[PDB]
This record gives structure tokens, C-alpha cells and sequence, in this order.
């Protein structure tokens, strides 16, 4: 079985996405804080781990490296891809957050929902960009707030034909492991949630899994005291 | 009904995805092009068991890597998978990781609606996305530094060529220079030299405008 170690940061949604997924799995994980504030993501030595400097980095070990075999590690950059990774490395993990391979209709409906908030919400919102808003002298919270939601406007419109209790009907998915951080983030930028009602019922009902509150931004390592 | 329509604009990068995909895999689907003055690409399934509305046998995937994915699942049997066997979760985990920097931190970035925002600001549109798109490439060529073949992931074609060759149409739009990243044109080069790369460009579908077929 895999080693994993997450490149992570308190606030980073993205680093969210793999906190939530980590325990509700049940997979143990060690913990490398890089601090966005300080533009740790910046140095040249992180830019060696990620190439994007971003969070999360997702750097697995214990495993036959297909890609680059004298390699002890792997590496993944990316949320969605570490997240996939997650699900097809441990095909025996107790809590699969996809439907089964033989439902590719409620797979694709997840994989939409994952790909509405980052795809089209959170890399249009993130400190990089909201930095070149503010470079161009727009306002970069007002910018974050409109196009978030306009994004959560497309999560509710897919989650009128899917939601149950969760996302998509009555199990947790990978859909509500990127709605949950997502919701935090938009939080931060003023967005109204009750504009978006059944987002908001589903991402009540993750708040209260265990799961959730373990991977909650205010509950981290790296979480300044001000924060906690 | 069509099995897959796809509601597309010859010049939208995710929509060249799912053209790519669907040549390469030599899958029917009907063309439905969309003007410019709504989501752009949609591909909308039919003729199938919707298990999320059943009382409807269609649905639409309005998200390009949602709809790759479901290609691959849908259709098992298929003559060109385009991710590596689910025996090697790391190489699809490589795959995907290039699919995502292209599809999350370059192209959402550098679309229209962002390139107006710009506008709307009195920022320089295509300043804007150069820049974005330079630095998304320099990630892609580092990744691809690792693991690249003939291809992005050794000598086969996946998903992660398919949604690299319409973000280099894209970035090429904005003046990017491919030069600087050398494997990434490389294996950009190696696609062109496909028959479904080529029935899928963007200078040659049903909605291109004549100035724009050469
Ligand atoms: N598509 C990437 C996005 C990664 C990303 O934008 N991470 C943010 C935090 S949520 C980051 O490290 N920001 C650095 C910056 O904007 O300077 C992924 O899914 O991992």
C-alpha cells in the first residue's frame, strides 16, 4: 500500500479537496504546510516539487513508479488527478467516493460537479488571479464574488436533477469533497449561499461528518491562532 | 435521437477536445455548431439508461474532462482507450495531471469571458493570457520532461495529447511561443500527423469561416 505526503496550506481549497477526501477514506497522510501568504509556492525549491506552484502537491511513495521507475516517489500536482488517483490506487478502500465503474451516467454527473468548481470557479478566483485583477486596478474581491456565482449557479442547476441527501443522490462523492472547500472559499469573497439552495442543504450535510470538520480549513496545523 | 450530438464552435478549445476524442476513437456523433452571439461545448447523450433522471433517456455533459472520462466509460469495449489500463494508476494519474493544468489553470483563464473581463478593465486581453498560458506550459513541459515518448505519456495517445493540442491552437491565438517549450511542440507535432487530429482542427469543421480554412 501506498505512502502519502500533502503539500498542503490551511486555506487552500484545492489542499481541502484532498483533507476531506484523506478522512473520509480512513488514509493516513503526512502533513508538509507551505505557507501562501509568505509565497513559500514561489521558491525555487517547490517549484522543483511543483511545477504550477501551487497547492496541494500530492507526493506518493512505497509504490513501482511506471513513469519514472528509478524514482522512489511520485508526484501529483493536480487535485482532480491525486483525487482519480486516490480512488484507482486503492481499489479495495472501503469508501469508493465514485459511483461503481458500471454507472458511467452518475460518474459523469460527478465528474461535472467537480469540474463546474475547478474548472470554472476556483482557478478563476484564486490569490494568482485575484493578484492581476488587483495589478489592473479592478477590485479583485468583487471579480472573485461574481464569477463564483455564477459558477455555483451551474452546481445548483446540476444538482436540481441529482441531489439527494449528497450531491448526487444519497452517498458522499467526489462532487461534495470539491463543494464543500469551494463553499469556503466563496464564503471569503462574500457570496450569498442561500441564493444556491440545495448547494447549501448538501454542504450543511457534509458539515456534519467527521470527516469534514478533521479537514476543516479552521482546524489545521498551519491554521494562525487569530483563525482557529 | 443521436447517440452523442455535440453542440460545438469550431474555434472553442473544449470543443476541439471532444472532436479529438471522438475522431480518434472513431465514434458517430452529430455536429451542432453554435454562433458566438449557453454553455459551448455540450454534448448531449441519448438513447441511454439515465440512472441519475430515469424518467428521461438523455442527458448533457456540459464539462469537456467529465465528458472524456465518460467516453472512456461509456464505450469499455472500445478499439482506443485514451487513458493508460486501470492496472497502471500512475501513469493515469500523470495523464490526468496534464489534462488539469490545461483544463483548470490555463484555458479557464484565457477563455472569452475572462478575456473580456480583462477588456472591461482596461487590462490588455492578450498580454493577460500569453502570460497565463506561458506559465501553464511551463508546468506542462516539466511534466512532460518525465514522460514523454512519441507522445505526452510514453509512445500511445491519451487524454492528456487531446487536450493539449487545441490549448496550443489557443495559446498560439494569443501569441504564445511554443519554441519555448521544445517536447511540448514536439509531441504537438506528432499529433498534427493524425487523421483524426486533422478531421478535428479548427480550420476544418462545417462553422469555420472560409478566411479562417488556411
Ligand atoms: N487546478 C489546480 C489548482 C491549484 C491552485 O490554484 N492552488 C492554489 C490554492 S487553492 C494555490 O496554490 N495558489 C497559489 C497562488 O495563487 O499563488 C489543482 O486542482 O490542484
Amino acid at each position: 500500500t501506498p505512502n502519502f505526503e500533502l503539500y498542503g496550506y490551511f486555506r487552500s481549497s484545492c489542499s481541502g479537496r484532498l483533507r476531506i477526501a484523506f478522512h473520509l477514506k480512513s488514509i493516513p497522510y503526512t502533513r508538509h504546510p507551505v505557507n501562501l501568504l509568505k509565497g513559500e509556492q514561489h521558491s525555487d525549491t517547490y517549484k522543483s516539487l511543483n511545477p504550477t506552484n501551487t497547492v496541494p502537491l500530492l507526493v506518493v511513495s512505497n509504490i513501482n513508479n511506471t513513469v519514472s521507475p528509478s524514482s522512489a516517489s511520485f508526484s501529483i500536482g493536480q487535485s482532480l488527478a491525486a483525487l482519480e488517483y486516490l480512488e484507482e490506487a486503492l481499489p479495495t478502500n472501503a469508501r469508493p467516493l465514485l459511483p461503481p465503474i458500471s454507472n458511467p451516467v452518475a460518474r459523469a454527473h460527478v465528474r461535472t460537479i467537480c469540474n463546474i468548481i475547478a474548472c470554472d470557479v476556483q482557478p478563476v478566483t484564486n490569490l494568482k488571479i485575484q493578484k492581476k485583477v488587483k495589478a489592473l486596478d479592478g477590485d479583485p474581491t468583487v471579480w472573485s464574488r461574481d464569477l463564483a456565482t455564477q459558477g455555483f449557479g451551474a452546481v445548483e442547476k446540476l444538482l436540481e436533477l441529482s441531489a439527494g441527501r449528497f450531491c448526487v443522490g444519497d452517498e458522499i462523492t467526489l462532487a461534495d469533497v470539491c463543494l464543500v472547500p469551494a463553499v469556503w472559499a466563496a464564503e471569503r469573497v462574500g457570496m450569498d449561499l442561500a441564493r444556491f439552495p440545495i448547494t447549501k442543504r448538501v454542504f450543511e450535510e457534509m458539515l456534519k461528518e467527521e470527516a469534514v470538520q478533521k479537514a476543516h480549513w479552521q482546524k489545521q496545523e498551519d491554521t494562525p491562532e487569530d483563525l482557529r
